[PDB]
């Protein structure tokens, strides 16, 4: 969730896992 990733991936970004974006949704390869 918060900080996976240098920080969380916001929403719009590119994320490889759900854990990534930072309301724990990653679609496309986007965090929702």
């Amino acid at each position: 969730g918060l900080i996976e990733s240098i920080a969380c991936i916001q929403k719009g970004l590119p994320c490889m896992e759900h854990s990534d974006c930072c309301r724990g949704v990653c679609e496309a390869l986007f965090c929702q």
